[PDB]
């Protein structure tokens, strides 16, 4: 009962349901489910509920917000969806990359994740530097994800095993290496991989490790570790809730 969300025409749920279809194809065709999951986590990412600025509103296809630091290479994930979204100009930019997530954990094996249109495109990106840095550990993990966007210790730990797919570059981020042996595949594999350790091939993030240590977050990942069902539910709720943060609130 915290959202109430827009009345949108039948040609606009026509155009998200066509362009669903296009970006299932697409993004299966093309191997990219993990870049767009993080084209639509840092998209969203950036909501501070303190001042309401930031979040899900298209913000992403701004050039200046494309040049922050931690969204090196989300041009990438901008320019391969285009084509497709000239074929949807009814739909706004930022319902169109929210879409694009969903689908990307979709195609990948993940939950289905409900999908409400109606978010406007908002002139001002947000300032640089809401999201996560990857050096830190709980202290910050619970500034940006609970103080800024509001998500609850759960949240934080289900949406880190988005880690199940993709991998870092060094040209991106800087760090370099997958978190999991099937990068392509969204499952539980992430939360194995902390807690067996280190492994050579396999990457490790600071902000990956302090879930192991700190005493709230490590129950949770023992939890999805055992679980890939309770992790598939608890993701399923927070990637809802981040795709939607400032969007319909009541
Ligand atoms: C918890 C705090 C987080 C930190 C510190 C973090 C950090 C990073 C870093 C450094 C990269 C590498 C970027 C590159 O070099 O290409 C990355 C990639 C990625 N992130 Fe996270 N992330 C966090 C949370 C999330 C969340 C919440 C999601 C989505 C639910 C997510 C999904 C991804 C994916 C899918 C990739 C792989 C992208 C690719 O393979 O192109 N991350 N993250
Ligand atoms: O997930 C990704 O998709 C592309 C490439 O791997 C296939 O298009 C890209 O650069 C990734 O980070
Ligand atoms: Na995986």
């Amino acid at each position: 009962m915290a959202k109430s969300y827009p009345t949108v025409s039948a040609e606009y749920s026509e155009a998200v349901e066509k362009a669903r279809q296009k970006l299932r194809a697409l993004i299966a065709e093309k191997s990219c489910a993990p870049l767009m999951l993080r084209l639509a986590w840092h998209s969203a990412g950036t909501f501070d509920v303190s001042s309401r600025t930031g979040g899900p509103f298209g913000t992403m296809k701004n050039p200046a917000e494309l040049a922050h630091g931690a969204n090196a290479g989300l041009d990438i994930a901008v320019r391969l969806l285009e084509p497709i979204k000239e074929e949807f100009p009814i739909l706004s930019y930022a319902d169109f990359y929210q879409l694009a997530g969903v689908v990307a954990v979709e195609v990948t094996g993940g939950p289905q994740i409900p999908f409400h249109p109606g978010r406007e495109d908002k002139p001002q990106p947000p300032p640089e530097g809401r999201l996560p840095d990857a050096t830190k550990g709980s202290d910050h993990l619970r500034q940006v994800f609970g103080k800024q966007m509001g998500l609850s210790d759960q949240d934080i730990v289900a949406l880190s095993g988005g880690h199940t797919l993709g991998r870092c570059h060094k040209e991106r981020s800087g760090f370099e290496g997958a978190w999991t042996s099937n990068p392509l595949v969204f499952d539980n594999s992430y939360f194995k991989e902390l807690l067996s350790g280190d492994k050579e091939g396999l990457l490790q993030l600071p902000s990956d490790k302090a879930l192991l240590s700190d005493p709230a977050f490590r129950p949770l990942v023992d939890k999805y570790a055992a679980d890939e069902k309770a992790f598939f539910e608890d993701y399923k709720e927070a990637h809802l809730k981040l795709s939607e943060l400032g969007f319909a609130d009541a």
